[PDB]
């Protein structure tokens, strides 16, 4: 299997709980763990890191882990996220052309990796226009996108990224830019992030690995009140609001070489022409860190932007 192409410990300095990071007990619960779920005869998804994924998420409590695991497997079944990165391919031309049209209105991308190796993932959130997003695309087809990446992620970026730091990599480094939006379009939209927030730590346990929020406009303080009553502390502990000095917190996590200019980095597109909204630059497009899972389809079609 693939698994087998690349590091399956994390690195020796990784929290507590993680895969070749754990204490006697944690490692007996994995083991009692695997062995449930392969006496209920699933067979998929059972290596260490996505089982110590949901451990974590329950505390090492094995059976609310099971239930965990079990409500997740049926999701992914009715849903389609078992085949969703395949039915993308078979239908490549058409969604290609309708993320092109989102993707300079609201910026999505990855641009290398934090100073773990952590794919590096920005959103902008500044440019969007709710009356003429509702207009092109739905919230299904947003959360289907989110969904879509979780897939890609752990399937192209996590076995680059781990083959290029040395050890596993499981989450990602996410950069939440606010500026230029109105409070007030936040507030309209806290049912959509709620779904994502569900989405999330529901069924894709601890894959939050840090997450900045900055340029958040003055009262962002009071409308996340209304966020963090459906998300669970864990979440919260790994969201950072930053304020004015974040390009000096920024620097700490990130290689400046890998930060955006405008973010307080050094790093610049090959061709300053290429807009960051259809880049995709990180290990996953180094053939030296590409492995027999193949190289990750190309989400803007032929505007995607490998440097």
């Amino acid at each position: 299997s693939i698994l087998d192409t690349y590091p399956q410990i994390c690195s020796p300095n990784a929290l507590p709980g993680t895969p070749g990071n754990l204490t006697k007990e944690q490692e007996e619960a994995l083991l009692q763990f695997r062995s449930i779920l392969l006496e209920k005869n699933y067979k998929e998804r059972l290596d260490d890191s996505t089982l110590l994924r949901f451990l974590r998420a329950r505390k090492f409590d094995i059976n609310a882990s099971v239930e965990m695991f079990v409500e997740t497997e049926r999701w992914r079944e009715e849903y389609g996220a078992n085949t969703i990165i395949e039915d993308y391919e078979n239908n490549k031309e058409a969604e290609d052309k309708e993320r092109i049209k989102l993707a300079k209105m609201y910026p999505q991308y990855y641009h290398h990796v934090d100073k773990d190796g952590r794919p590096l993932y920005f959103e902008e959130l500044g440019g969007i226009n709710l009356k003429k997003m509702y207009k092109i695309t739905t919230e299904k087809q947003m959360l289907r996108n989110l969904v879509k990446e979780y897939e890609l992620f752990a399937t192209y970026r996590v076995p680059a990224c781990s083959r290029r730091a040395g050890y596993l990599i499981e989450t990602s480094c996410t950069v939440l830019d606010l500026k230029g939006i109105s409070l007030s379009n936040a507030y309209h939209v806290l049912s959509y992030i709620k779904d994502v927030a569900d989405i999330s730590q529901n069924y894709y346990p601890e894959r939050m690995g840090k997450f900045y929020i900055i340029h958040s406009p003055f009262g962002f303080s009071t409308m996340f009140k209304m966020v963090k009553p459906f998300l669970d502390p864990v979440t919260v502990s790994k969201i950072f609001i930053l304020g004015s000095s974040y390009k000096k917190e920024l620097l700490k996590q990130i290689p400046i070489e890998n930060l955006p200019v405008k973010y307080g980095g050094t790093s610049v597109l090959h061709n300053p022409n290429d807009k960051f909204y259809y880049s995709d630059i990180g290990p996953w497009r180094d053939p030296r860190y590409i492995g027999p899972e193949g190289e990750i389809p190309n989400i803007f079609g032929k505007f995607t932007v490998t440097s």
